[PDB]
């Protein structure tokens, strides 16, 4: 099941924490997505990081299409626009 939770990349998904958010929305048993203003690519994934993620300020959502949907998506987008 999916669901995703636009945030701003604040993060941009550089490595340091985004390496950890790929981890994070994998730990979740969810086809995570990362979609900038709906661009989605897997979260959890080389474009979802390196693509989509990556792009620093996108109010990108951050989608969790899985046994964490809610969980995934929320925290993992929640972690790109939460600390710096």
């Amino acid at each position: 099941v999916q669901q995703k939770v636009e945030v701003r990349l604040k993060t941009g998904l550089q490595a340091r924490p985004a390496a950890l958010f790929v981890q994070e929305a994998n730990r979740f048993t969810s086809d995570v997505f990362l979609e900038k203003d709906g661009k989605k690519v897997n979260a959890k994934s080389i474009m979802g990081l390196m693509s989509l993620a990556v792009s620093t300020g996108t109010e990108v959502t951050l989608i969790a299409q899985g046994e964490d949907e809610q969980e995934a998506l929320e925290k993992l987008a929640a972690y790109v626009q939460e600390e710096v």
